[PDB]
């Protein structure tokens, strides 16, 4: 009657994230589904480490589960930047297109097994991220000086960088002290993300600048996933793409109603003109080119061609 396999979940999300709901539908619905046999345990707001870290304990067996953008992976194939590009990934269907249907995502996905020691259970969206600050952001000129908050992460800081903005790296559990303390001026994620972490406390405005489009991957260690039975690795997978479909919903709903709430939280909300933003991507774009060379104009090929 106790479980066989004890196994662990791990997330930078906090316990109020759409991240940590979904999965704990997942842990719920696997135990569900496994009669009890798989029982998994949650690990959230980066106590075991930042995304980098457990994706590294996947591949050495100290973490069966966690959760990892497309874009990450740029940290071992750079052409994989390209996820996160700003302005590039306009929709999550083309977000899902681009990792399953192009030969680059699909080679991604091997490599991610055979190199990385994982499994993708499933792809979720996890929103577009937003832009706040202690002062209003009408337009890309109001950017510059800003001292913004990245996560530690190349195109973010590119982002930073090409609007003129002062990037200042660091992982994201530091951040609500760092606006606490006004020693950074404001930071950028998804709306749902802001809530969950309750920046609005600690800033004033929000911009709409819709520059990067984030995804979430379930990732289980391929290790722990050949260690199960064929039925219960079934029972995992299916669960992972519920999950996911409930992960996707979250953020969906979330985006047609979030603004209204930071609002009625007193945030002042301001929708910048885009067409500078997405003007001053175009030398990154010309450089991210030339540092990955052939295999990134291949991959800006791929990405392209869906439609
Ligand atoms: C799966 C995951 O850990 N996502 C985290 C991401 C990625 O680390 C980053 O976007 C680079 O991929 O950054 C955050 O948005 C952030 O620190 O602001 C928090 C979020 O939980």
């Amino acid at each position: 009657m106790d479980a066989e396999y004890d196994l662990k979940f791990g997330m930078n999300a906090g316990t109020s994230s759409n991240e940590y709901k979904a999965a704990e539908m997942f842990a719920k619905e696997v135990k569900e589904k496994s009669n009890g046999k798989i029982e998994i345990s949650l690990y959230p707001s980066s106590q075991l480490g930042d995304d980098r870290a457990m994706l590294k304990q996947l591949k050495d067996g100290a973490l069966d589960f966690t959760f990892a953008e497309s874009a990450r992976f740029q940290l071992f194939y750079p052409e994989a930047a390209v996820f996160a590009l700003p302005y590039v990934i306009t929709n999550y269907e083309v977000a899902q297109k681009a990792l399953h249907d192009t030969a680059f995502g699909k080679d991604l996905i091997q490599k991610m097994n055979k190199e990385l020691g994982l499994t993708l259970l499933s792809q979720a969206y996890n929103g577009t991220r937003q832009t706040t600050s202690n002062r209003a952001i009408n337009g890309i000129a109001d950017m510059k000086g800003l001292k913004l908050r990245v996560p530690n992460a190349a195109t973010n800081l590119a982002y930073a960088k090409y609007v003129g903005a002062s990037p200042t790296p660091m992982a994201f559990s530091e951040v609500y002290l760092a606006l606490q303390t006004n020693s950074v001026d404001g930071q950028e994620n998804p709306l749902a993300t802001v809530q969950a972490q309750k920046f609005y406390e600690v800033q004033k405005y929000l911009a709409i600048t819709n520059h990067i489009l984030n995804d979430q991957l379930y990732l289980v260690s391929s290790e722990t996933f050949a260690d199960l039975p064929e039925d219960l690795q079934k029972v995992v997978k299916k669960a992972a793409q519920k999950a996911a479909e409930y992960h996707t919903k979250l953020f969906v709903d979330g985006e047609k109603e979030l603004v209204t709430f930071f609002e009625k939280q007193g945030v002042t909300v301001t929708h910048p003109d885009l067409t500078p933003f997405k003007d001053a991507m175009k030398p990154y774009y010309a450089e991210f080119v030339k540092q990955t060379g052939a295999k990134g104009e291949e991959v800006l090929k791929q990405i392209q061609a869906i439609n």
